[PDB]
Parts: structure tokens; sequence; C-alpha cells
């Protein structure tokens, strides 16, 4: 293994504590499926944020009977402690806050050996899939991948579109339990975390410019409205712009606001959203960040060849001075700021997202001799079944005190589902 | 035509200037489909509420060229004046506010005859399902409809139900679930058309009441948000767990009804479901409890039940019933349990109304253009194409001044989809 | 009496039922005083709307020995089934929806006489000023009025103006600046009366739209408010930087009217002052904008040069006036300019203007009772003592079931106040 | 002077600058009364938290000719950072995160000599107050008081009661401007910093109680719900109740809720609101903090006399494991949890509430032999004029581009104000 500080391991397991208490979905499925060893001989290479909610899923793979290798997915993401508590454990983990892309690579490689190959693949943002697909040999070995966030997805459809979809592909982020509580909920908890944390704004009052309105756009929005900020949203989508009008916002081009706007946030998983157009015409101390996969969002880049000044506030806040004499102050260098420049997402939110990828995993390694997820040329994506999302959702209910009614056989019959669900046809978008 | 009076036509046709111009995207049809006339031939069977905004829907088929007979869908929900106008224009409606259950069995059988030639109706635009029913359990109609495009929820459940019990013959459209549809007029609607009935109804104060809404979907979120905005605690009751968590990470209790039956000052049954307030509820409830349905069918609630069994009923006024219970205490029960937004108030307002019946428009032409074209066999349950769910949205942003971003050709193929969409894949929940 | 029908008398007898059972505290006093009839002599000039909500007002008065006589204090605001109701039960009241602006003085002048002995009135009751204005500057009275009590921002405005003029003669309690009315009913009473009023007068949809707020005070916080919660973008005008930084600091563009003139669709006027909404602003104002006032008078907007200027008017329906200009376009102004929510609504809801007019018995009763104490000389404007204040409240938690902690005697001597209050200091802004 | 470390000075100042950007109100008065020197000789003794802020604050009375000498008002408050800017540059600071309760009274001490003694005194609390007054000789010596939160000036309302207010003082906790936006869209931001620094707890589906409803409460109500949080409040003032039942929270007793919530904050400042009766019921992982001013408000002695573990989950966080087995989670020992647990309010809020203690101490020092503050006996507590108090808001709005409307003579005569304010009479409560 490697990470930053072992000693720090003792802080780390203090914290997974509280963090196991928060995440009773992870720990249900750990006494459920723990007994059985549903991944008993798993060949898991993981490729995702090294925070300690991580360090809860890692723990419950293993309890359920997978070998495990992981590398952080961002250069920033890695929560120090919670590398430290699960290397002290154990788990090959290759990761710390302030990687290199070049020592990211490196984490990243190390996890595709010593087990003696992988036979699994878990992901977020699609580099460990794009990699052991076309890097390495890993096309026979390699029963299922599972995909944790929207641009990893997009990704494998990309692939699956041009016929080079190899292995199948287990579409985590499209759970409903994913895609409408982690991007969303979490998003308007952990972005506004990020901003504080990194320059201690005060949002109320401020004109913030949210661009994209999909899953994540709609969480960091209400976040920054719920603290008082007037916030313009930016859109290439009719359907979610008009989603974002009739909640009250402003929808208008970055153009329109740049000159005023006191916070610029990303949210698009699209890259050159504020751009050199738009650097020059930014207010003084405009803070801009990403909240996106990548960081291409903004182009850093430029920002950093074209600015005259640059000062280290703190370690993940970059304060700019421009050829016009006024600032940009940019957080975690564009990457994903509520990661980067805070701790990502709660616990609790997290645990429906791991608790789709535990499933996911089962689900594609238990049936490996079945044909269910056929190899090779006619791979596909497949989401998990509506039943099991409903699974994770009702594991979460108990903490929160949320009471579920009950359908009575002639209730069930008139709605056109079975007593014990799923209650809702696949096409449904709660 | 049979409507209540002939001489709100006036009046009806002074606020149908008005409805006209916060419907742009009715009207944008009217321009660019009326002058090739592509529902040419089309004989539209209507069975849909009555309202100011269901007469431009029915100007704009027959601008398109169809020829069309209507019918109320619910026995309170026709507003006289538009009946009066529509009445006036020509087109033959069968509807007033007040109709009985014979005179509403009436009124749908007007629809299916009279048409030229032995003029049977060759199409159908539904809303809850009974027409559909009619027509295929008891008409004779067997070679003669080309397709039916279905409005709501619990329409198409039951075109759901048929085509599951092979008893789907003819063509059908999933309106209600086109997403400019369900996310905007189940949501936006009810939110502000729910408090608009109750107000209208009792004058009620919303502030400071706790209001039990049964059920979280579409119109749940709705009817929730809207009782929120104006100071109610809000308790919501789910079957489904998904809902449930939603509602709960929103900030609302997830109870069951039992559990705030006796304190709730409002109950509002959104499930589309039968026996949600039954009579183990109504002798429990506090005085004056406030008690209403917003789900297609009046069932939800028993009131047949309340009716035999109140010691005293009075009117205060019409839709407004106020039942003495053996316990000496009242229960105010609103539009006999029906819809109570169209019941006690004029349904959801027009700019929501033109997003779905905009894509009841798009629906009839789509089913209608391809009678000869053999892709819709006369038997499937049937999508708007995304396309045009799109299209739907981007001809309503220029009324609110919403500037939707373009993206380029670098962006477009980073993001897999063309540079004018369709913008999201297919199972996008929005 | 005068009213416009007096067969609406049982349809007001109905809801005053209900009225009843929504406003706790008013009956709650009209137990705890009847018996005593603190009241007694008491010779009550009323100058208040009159809706349902007064009905219960005017039969406290009279259950607590008052004699009373009555007028609206505004020309479209009477409900006249309340009207009717009270005036069946034999009290004198002069007030019919759409009364002129000689009607408007003839009832008010009617409430002046026929009181017992030469019976001249002793006490005034007012709302908006007017009454306090005719009695001292033109009746004859001058030696017969113990008190005034003023129930509005604007009323009391002329009561201050007055005393500084030295000509208030009569003793004077400020109502409307309790507590328990102003952050009360001024707020939340127009949360919800206002898009009542504007939703009854034209069905409109509120999401989506731009709302310019004009002032932002205890009725503009409320406005603002009620459409940002239906997913209005609301805009605000102020003339206080404090109010102005406010409306920033909860996420509202503070600008100048002409900055959002020709793109709001919606126009609120909330100031208390002339000439807000101008012939500057209305012809550049978009098609169909709708124009209201719920301030006290309607000269905040220059309806007189609408109407002079204007091409066409059209009546929609009663007090929706449909203006055409020179420019082809149209505006929608509600009510004449009148109060919106009591032009085009009912007003408040009861249980909000039980705060309100429990605060005008207790006023009522102070100044009366002390009529031969000598401790409100026949002159100074008064309040309400803060230990009236905070019963008034307490009078109404019960209904919402709030309950409330009992400070222990170490609590009450800590923070400095009696275990049973009054619990703040008298500057305290709440 | 005495800090942590000094070297961390460089940091300090990097972050006093963007400090300074979002304090224009401070910065404005270090122009307009910079050049006069209005505090020439002014010898002010400071206790008031050691922030970045702060730090700010310090600045500007020096720019203003002061001599200052600084402490902490609390033991957890003070940033290391800013502390080491103020002493590298060279102004009298003691304080450091982490003090006892001994060193903390040894920096207050260092504060009251070697300027020799102060003139002027600057306080958070009423610590310095009290002790000046009650333990020092200062009663010939201090020509004014400016007192900043709630507590103090309560503080100094007990003492004005019972004859023992020596000094004039200036109440700044009530100038609108500091009352209405510190306490409350402070709270609103810097409460869930600090419970998610600590803990990094998920808010959304959570039970949060909220003890009191003042502007604190009201702030930190608004907080936990905009996540989704269900909010629970309790309060001893019926009106401060109905405020929060108008606003859609619950209003209960702590016992109501004790066994089933999630998070439990203390907003009263008052002691003994979460206690023994209270702690072994809370269920497992209960959150307890305060952000009143002093931690007395919970029973922190006693939970750490009767737990049967401790545990450091990292500074500012212990994890106490009760004699029932289940755990609490105590944030800051009980003290200010924003402060404490994060880096307090934001500039910008900030900006005001200093801005009313700049002006505050021009009043006192620069009318010093006046009379109009007078000496012993006769000293009272003041506010400041609104003029002033609108003057500090008139500074903040540009930095949000909010639009000021100028009235017109004709306005202002109507509404009876200066064209130039004040706009409201003394008693309005915004
Ligand atoms: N930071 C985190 O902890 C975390 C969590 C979840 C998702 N994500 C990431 O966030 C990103 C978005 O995820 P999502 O679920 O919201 O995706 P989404 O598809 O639901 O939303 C993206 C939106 O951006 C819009 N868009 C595309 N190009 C645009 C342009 N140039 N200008 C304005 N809008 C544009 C799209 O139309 C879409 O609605 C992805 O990169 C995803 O991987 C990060
Ligand atoms: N009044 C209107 O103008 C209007 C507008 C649109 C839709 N509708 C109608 O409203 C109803 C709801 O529509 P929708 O789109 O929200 O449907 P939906 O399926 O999204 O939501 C209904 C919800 O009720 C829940 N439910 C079912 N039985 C329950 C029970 N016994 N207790 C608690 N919850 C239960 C389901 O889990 C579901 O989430 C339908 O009947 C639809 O036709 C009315
Ligand atoms: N319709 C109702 O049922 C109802 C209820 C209560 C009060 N009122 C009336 O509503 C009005 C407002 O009451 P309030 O309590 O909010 O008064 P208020 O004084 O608190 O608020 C009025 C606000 O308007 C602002 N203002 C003044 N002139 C302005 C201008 N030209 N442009 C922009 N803003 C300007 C002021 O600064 C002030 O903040 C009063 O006339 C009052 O009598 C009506
Ligand atoms: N942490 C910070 O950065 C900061 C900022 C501002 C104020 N404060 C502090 O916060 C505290 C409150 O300030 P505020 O301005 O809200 O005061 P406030 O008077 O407006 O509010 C306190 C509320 O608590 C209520 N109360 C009293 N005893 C109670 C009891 N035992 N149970 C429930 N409610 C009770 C009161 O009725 C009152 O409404 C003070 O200690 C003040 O110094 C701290
Ligand atoms: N805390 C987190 N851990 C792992 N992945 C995340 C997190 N937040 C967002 N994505
Ligand atoms: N106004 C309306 N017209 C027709 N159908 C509706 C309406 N509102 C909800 N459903
Ligand atoms: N309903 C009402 N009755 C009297 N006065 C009011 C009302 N609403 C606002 N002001
Ligand atoms: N940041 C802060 N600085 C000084 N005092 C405060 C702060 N927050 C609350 N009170």
């Amino acid at each position: 293994y490697k990470v930053r500080d072992i000693s720090l391991a003792e802080w780390g397991r203090r914290e997974l504590e509280l963090a196991e208490n928060e995440m009773p979905g992870l720990m249900e499925l750990r006494r459920e499926y723990g007994p059985s060893k549903p991944l008993k001989g798993a060949k898991i290479a993981g490729c995702l944020h090294m925070t300690m909610q991580t360090a809860v899923l890692i723990e419950t793979l293993v309890e359920l009977g997978a070998e495990v290798r992981w590398a952080s997915c961002n250069i920033f993401s890695t929560q120090d402690h919670a590398a430290a508590a699960i290397a002290k454990r154990g788990i090959p983990v290759f990761a710390w806050k302030g990687e290199t892309e070049e020592e990211y690579m490196w984490c990243m490689k190390q996890t595709l050996k010593g087990f003696g190959y992988p036979n699994m693949l878990l992901d977020d943002g699609g580099d460990l899939t794009n990699y052991v697909l076309d890097e390495c040999e890993l096309d026979g070995k390699i029963y299922g991948v599972s995909e944790e966030t929207t641009t990893g997805v997009k990704n494998l459809y990309k692939r699956l579109q041009r016929g080079k979809l190899t292995i199948p592909a287990m579409n985590v982020n499209d759970s409903v339990t994913k895609s409408k509580f982690d991007n969303l909920y979490g998003c308007r908890e952990s972005l506004v975390d990020g901003i504080k944390r990194a320059t201690d704004v005060m949002i109320a009052g401020k004109t913030a410019c949210v661009c994209g309105y999909g899953d994540v756009g709609k969480g960091c929005a209400a976040a920054l409205r719920g603290f008082g900020a007037r916030v313009v949203v930016t859109e290439v989508d009719p359907i979610n712009a008009l989603q974002a009008a009739m909640e009250g916002y402003q929808v208008l081009l970055v153009e329109d606001v740049v000159e005023e706007a006191h916070i610029f946030v990303t949210t698009t998983g699209n890259d050159d959203i504020i751009t050199s157009e738009h650097f020059p015409r930014m207010r003084d101390d405009a803070i801009v960040c990403n909240i996106g996969h990548f960081d291409t969002e903004i182009q850093v880049a430029w920002l950093k060849a074209n600015a005259k000044e640059r000062v280290e506030v703190k370690p993940q806040v970059d304060r700019y001075t421009m050829a016009n004499g006024r600032h940009i102050i940019l957080l975690a260098e564009g990457r994903l700021v509520n990661l980067g420049c805070a701790s990502g997402h709660p616990s609790f939110v997290m645990s429906n997202s791991f608790c789709n990828q535990v499933l996911a995993q089962i689900e594609l390694w238990t049936n490996r001799d079945t044909g269910k997820y056929p190899r090779g040329a006619k791979a596909q994506v497949y989401f998990l079944p509506k039943k099991l999302d409903e699974k994770v959702a009702a594991l979460h209910l108990g903490k929160l005190g949320a009471k579920l009614t009950k359908l009575t056989p002639k209730q069930a019959e008139y709605i056109n589902c079975p007593v014990d669900g799923p209650f809702k046809p696949d096409h449904y978008r709660y």
C-alpha cells in the first residue's frame, strides 16, 4: 500500500465508527450477506474517491467475501485518515490528498495486480474502465464493472454505441436511489460545505451562476438559494431549463451574468463551460468552482497561463490576479469542490449509493457463469432491478423514523402491482 | 350541443383571450400546423375536463383540421362559460358543472355519434380511461379507432392493465408520462391549483396547520410543496420506500394516516388508489377537519360511508359540505371527493396546461398521420418521442424570457448527443 | 341597515360557523369578557372592511356589551353575505360590494348617528384613518369620543402626522403596531391572500413568471414570499436601505421599477405610498402584464391616467379590467387599484384576523374602561401593553397544537423577566 | 502579546485581504473617518471573538485614531492566524484557540493596562463590562462601553434596573443592522458549517430540535430546514412560538422529541435547556450543540460527570458513552458551535455588526465632554440613532448590486419622513 501518514489510522478508525452508524444500509447488507459470502473469491479493483464513506464500502465488500484493491478516482478527494484506516487493516489501498497525474495513474495501476489479476471493476468516472479495456490482458479476465457517476456512465454508453463494450456494465448512477439522492441531496449539502471551508464566503445576498440543471445543478441551486443567494442557471436542454424557470430561477447565458456574479459553479459534466471569454470579465474576487467529475469544465490551464499572479491562500484555494488587476479565486484547481475542499457527501446519502454498488457487484459476480450478463460482442449496460432499488431505500427509512404504509391486496390489485412491490413501472421518473 | 347556459359564451370568449396569451405553445402549434392541416380526416372523440384550457386545446385541434366532439371527464370540473364559448363557435360540447352520474354518461355517448359519414370517431383523446373503457368494452367502433391519447396517471394505469390482459386493441400514446406533462402539470400545476381549491372552498388559513398529504408521487410532491410554502406542517403517507425516502429527505414526516388522523386540520389524497381515508379515520378527526382529494377518482375517500353515517350534512356553498358526526364534531368534505382543484377552483393554470396539451396535439398528430404508415398497429402503448418532449418545453421558454445555451459541436460530441438534441438518454428521470 | 341583499343572511350565517371555529382567540374573549360586560356603555363607530372576519369581531364587541354601527373602509371589500348576516342579527350595517365614492361616504355618516341618547358615538374603531379624519375634521362629536383604535399602517401613519401637527384630540391606540398584528396579519395574511386575489381574478400561473414587488415592509415581505413559494422570480423595489438589505439577503434582486418594467408579468405595490406605478411605466409593460395593489389606498397605481389614456377597456369579469394601450398591448388591472386581496378574494383568512381583532377588542376595552380613570387624556397615540400582545398569541397556540415551555424561577431570573412574562424588552423586534 | 504561533501571521494576512473585500462597510468607514481621526487617543480594551473579521474591526479602530488592546471573549473562538496577523502588526492581542478559564481571564486582564489604563470598553458577552465594573479603579476612567451580543445587553439591562450601571452603554446588538442580520442570517450560515466541520453529518432526513425561536433560533431553524431536516422548535414566549408555528415548525417541549431527535441545537441565551433529564433519553449518536453565548445552556458538567466513556473524535468533538451504552456527540464542549467548530459568521454580515461597533465607539468617545452620555448615577443604555443604522445598510447594498429608489418630495411628505431618511418611526420592527 501507499498513503500519506499511516499514524492517522487511529483518528480514521474513530470516525469510521460514526460513519458506520450513519450508513444503516451498508451495515445491514453486511449482516444479511456477510454469512453467505456472495463475493467469495471476487477480485475487485476499485477506482472511487478514497473517503471515510468509501472505507465503509471497501469493508463491506471484504465482509461479503471479496478480495479488493483500491485507488482514488480524483487527485484531491482522498481523506488521508480513511486511507490510513484501510491500510492499517490490510486492504491494499494507494491514495493520498494531492497526487500528481503521474502518481494518480500509478496508484490505479497498482490495483490491477497482486490478488493474480482482478476479475471485477468498481469505478467512479470511467478512468479504470477505459484503462483496463484500452491498455491491458483483462478482456478474458474481467466479469463485470460497476460504474458510480454520470460521466462514467456517459463513457459506458459511448462505448456501447461504438461497439467497444466488451464486458457487462452495471449503471449504478441511474439507480433511482443513487441518481435522485446522491446527485441531488448530496450536492445540496456538500457544495456549500466546500465553498465555505475554502473561502468562508457569505452566500446570502450574492449572485451565483450555476451551470447545468440536472440532478447536481438542482441540488447546488437549492443549496445556494437556501442561504439567500440569488441563483441564475444555464442550460442547453429545454426541459431542464423550463424546470429551472418554474422553480423561480432566471435562466440565462453565462455571458449575461459573467460581470456581476460573485460565484460560479460548474455542474454539467461537459467541458469548456467557463472559459477565456469569461475570466477577464469577472468581478473582483469572483469565486470559481466545479462539482462535475472532470476539472475541464473550467479552463484552468488558460487561467494559469494568462494570470499575472497566483497566491495559494491555503491548500486547494488559489487566488489569481488577472491582467486587468482584479482577482479570481479558484477552488481545488477546478477539481470536484465538495470532495477537494471538504469531505464530499455525508455518509447517510453515500449509504444509498454504495448499497447499489454492493448489490451491483453481487449481481455481476455471483451470476458469472449464467449468461445473464453476456461477455464480448453482445455486452450491454444494465440497471439494478427496481426491486433492489426499493430495498435500498427501505434500508434507510428506519434511521429517519419514516413509516411505510402497507397496501392491501385490493389496493395492490387496483394499482396493478404486488403488495411487496415493485410499485412503479420501469419508465417511472420519481 | 348541451351546456348549462349559452349566454355565458360572451364572458368565456373574453377569458379565452387571456388563456390564449398564457398558452404560447398551443398557439404556436396552431400557427405551425394549421396551414398543412395534418389532422385533416381526423374525427376526435374527446373526454377531458371542459375548462378554458381545454377550449384552447379543442380550437387547436379544429384549426389543425380535425372534427371534434367533447365531454368533460368529471361531474364538477366543467367551467360553464368555457363550454358556452366552444358551443357558440359550433363545436359540439356536452358539459356543465354538476352533472349527475346519469347525465355524465349520456354526454360521453353523444361524442361517439354525429360525425360525417356513418361518422363514428376514428380517434380518442382521453383523461382517466373512461372513454377508452366505454368504446372498447361497450361500443360499434371495433374497426374504427386509430388511436387513443391518454392524459393522466390513472387512465394510463388502465391502459397498461389492458395491454397486460391482452385487451388493448387500439394503439395508445401515454401522454401523462411525457416529461413535459408528468414533471410539470402533475407537479407545478397541483402546487398552485390545490390550495386554490381549498381556499376558494373554505377561505382557511394554511399557515400553522397540520396537513396530511397521502401519497408523494408527482401530484403529492406538488401539494406538499404548496402547503409547506404557506407555513403548513406537512406529514406524508407512502407505500413506496423510494417516494417515502424522497419525502423524508425534503423535511417531511413520513407516517401512517392513523398516526396523524386525530390532529391533522387538512387531509389531501393524491394516490390514484381507493380507500385511503376510510370509515376508520373519519370518526377520529378533529372538529372541522378539511378532507379533500386531488386524485382522479373520488373513491380515495369513503364518501358514501361518510354520507350514510353522518348525523347532519350542511351545504356551506356548492361543493363544500360540512358533516356532523355521531361524536358531535364536524368534517368539511370538498367537492364530494372529486378532484378538488377542478371541483372547487379552475384547475391548473393555462401556462402549465399548454405543456400537457401540446403533448396531446403532437400525440394525436403522431397517431393519426401514421394511420396508413403501419407504425401503430391496430396494439401497444407508446410514448411521444423525446425530440417532441423537448420541443414542447422549448415552446414555453420565450414567454418566461428563459435563454437556452447552444452546444458547440465539440460539446455535443463529448456528451454524446446531437447539437440540437435529444439531450438526454431515454431513461433519464429529470 | 343598508346591504346589497338581505336574503344572503342564511349563507353568511353558515360560513360564520366555520369562521368562529377558525377564530379561537375572539371566541375565547367572548367567553372571558361577556359575563362582566366591560364595554357596557360603549358606543362604537366602526370603519373596517365588512368581511366574515369582521362579523365575528362585531359580534364579540356586542357580546361584550357595546352598541356598534358599521361601515366598510373600502368600496370593493365587503362580502355581501357577511353584511346580510350581521344585518339580520339586528346590528346596523351599511356596506355592499361595489360602493361608489358617494355611497361609501354616506355609509360612514350613518355610523355616527342613531345610538341611544342624543346618541353620538363615544368610541371609534378605524382601518385606514378615514373615519378618524371625518369625525375630527368635519363633525358634532367634539366632546364625545373617548378613543379611536387604528388597524393599519396607513391609518396609523395619519395618527402620527396628526399628533405631530397638534391636531390629535382623541386618544389613539395603535393596533397595527402590536406585534401579534403587524408581524402576523401584515406578513402571513398577505402571504396567502395576495395570490388568492390574483388567481381568483386571473387564474394565472405564478411559477415561472417575473414579479416586481414594490416595497418590502411587512406586507411586501409576505407577498414576495408567496410569489416565490410558487416559483415566481421576484424582484423588489425599496427606498429604505435596511428593508432593501433584508430583501437582498433573502435571495431577491433589489432594483428600480424601471429596470424590470418591460419584462415583469406581475407588479405588486405594497408601499402605503402614492405614484409607484405611473404614466411612465404603463406604456412600457409587456402584453397582459398584471398590475395590482395590496396597499391601503389605490393611488400607488395611477389608475386615472390608465383610464384616461387606454384606447380600449374590457371587463373580463368584475374587478378585472383589461386595458389596450396606444401601443396595441394590454394591461390587466385588478380591483381598479383597490386592495387586491379584499377586492378580488376574501382578504386574510380568519385565523390570522383573529390575532388582529383580539388586539382591537383589548384596545377598545383598554381605552373605554379607562374612560373615567384619566389614563388616556382627551391626546397621544399608545400601544397595547406587551402583556396583552403575548396574551393574543397565547390564545392561538391551542388550535395549532403548539406547546409552550414554562420558565423555571432560576431561568426567568436569569433572563430578567417574570415566569409568566412579558418575555422581551419593549424594543424587541421579533 | 501572546498567540499560538506567530509564524501563521503570513497566512493570516492573505485571508484578511479577502476578508477586507467582503467587508465594504468597515473599509468605507476607514476611508471616510480615517483622515479626521475621530478616536484620536481612544484607549479601547476589546473583549470579542478574535476572528479574521474582528481583525478587520481592530485595524479600523486603529485607523480612526484609537489605541486598542484585545482578548477573545470565548476560549475556542480565536482563529490562530487572525491573532498572529494582528500581533505581527503590533496591536496588543492575547488570544489562542483552546484557552483555559484561567488563561482566558488572564488575557482579559492584559487588555486593561499598558496604554496607562483603558478609557473605553468593547465587549461581546459582558465579561469585560462586569469585570471592569466589579473588579477594578475604572469608574472615573472609562467613558463608554459597546456591547455586541444579546446576552451581554441582557446583562447591561439587569444593571440599569438594579441601579449599578455607572457608565453609558451602547446597545449594538439591538441595532436593526446587527440584530436582524448578524443574529439571523449569520447563524443561518454558520450553524450548519460548525455542525458539518465537526461531524460531517447529513442534515437531510434528520429530526432537529432547535431550542428558542428569537433571531438566532430563526436562523438556525431556517438553515436546518433548508437542507431537508424536520425541525421542531421549543419556546417560552407565545409570540415567538406562534411565529414558529406559522412558519410550519412543530412547537413542542424538549421532552416531546428528546428520544427521537438526531440533533439538538441550543439558541436561547438561557441556562439548563438540555439537562440530566434529557441526556439519558437521547438516541444513539445524537449530536448536541449550543450557539448561544454561554455553554451552560447544556449541562456539560453533568454529561462529563455521569458518562462512562469519553473519546475525542477530533478537536472540539467529544463522543461520550452513557451508562445505557448509547452515545452522545457533544460539539465544542457546549461552547458557541459556529465559532468553536468553524469560523463563525462570514465577513460580509460581520461588516454590518462591526460598523455599528465603530460608529458606537465614535459616538461615545468623541462626545465624552458633552454630557450627552452622562456618567455615574444617571448612566443609561442607548441605541445607535436610526440614521446611522440606515447608513450601515446602505454601505452594504453596493457589493450585492441592490438599487435603492429615491423618494420624491411629495412621496417623503406623504409617508411623513425626510427624502434622505430615517424612513421608519423608532418603534418599527422590520
Ligand atoms: N461532485 C460529486 O460528489 C458528484 C456527484 C454526482 C455527480 N457528479 C458529476 O456531476 C456531473 C453532472 O451530473 P448530473 O447527474 O447532474 O448530470 P445530468 O445529465 O443530470 O446534468 C448535467 C446537465 O448539464 C446540462 N449541460 C450540458 N452541457 C451544458 C452546457 N455547456 N451549459 C449548460 N448546461 C449544460 C445538461 O443538459 C444536463 O441537464 C457529472 O460530471 C457527474 O459525474 C459529481
Ligand atoms: N387533479 C389534477 O389536475 C391531476 C393532475 C395530474 C394527475 N392527477 C391524478 O392524481 C393521481 C396521482 O397522480 P401521480 O402522477 O402523482 O401518480 P403517482 O403514481 O406518481 O403517485 C401516486 C403515489 O401514491 C402512492 N400510493 C399508492 N397507494 C398508497 C396508499 N394506499 N397510501 C399512501 N400512498 C399510496 C404511490 O406509491 C405513488 O407514489 C392520479 O390519480 C392522477 O390521475 C390529477
Ligand atoms: N391588504 C391588506 O389586507 C393589508 C394588510 C396590512 C396592511 N396593509 C397596508 O399595506 C401597506 C403596507 O403596509 P406595511 O405594514 O408593509 O407598511 P411598511 O411601512 O412596513 O412597508 C412599506 C414599505 O414601502 C417602502 N416604500 C415607501 N415608498 C416606496 C417607494 N416609492 N418605492 C419602493 N418602496 C417604498 C418603505 O420603505 C416600506 O418599507 C399599508 O398601506 C398598510 O396600511 C394592507
Ligand atoms: N453564536 C453566535 O455567533 C451568536 C450570534 C448572535 C447571538 N448569539 C447568542 O445567541 C443567544 C440568543 O440570541 P438571540 O438574539 O436569538 O436572543 P433572543 O432573545 O431573540 O432569543 C432567545 C429566545 O429563547 C427563548 N427562551 C428563553 N428561555 C427558553 C427556554 N428555556 N426554552 C426555550 N426557549 C427559551 C426566548 O423567549 C427568546 O425568544 C444569546 O446568547 C446571544 O448572545 C450568538
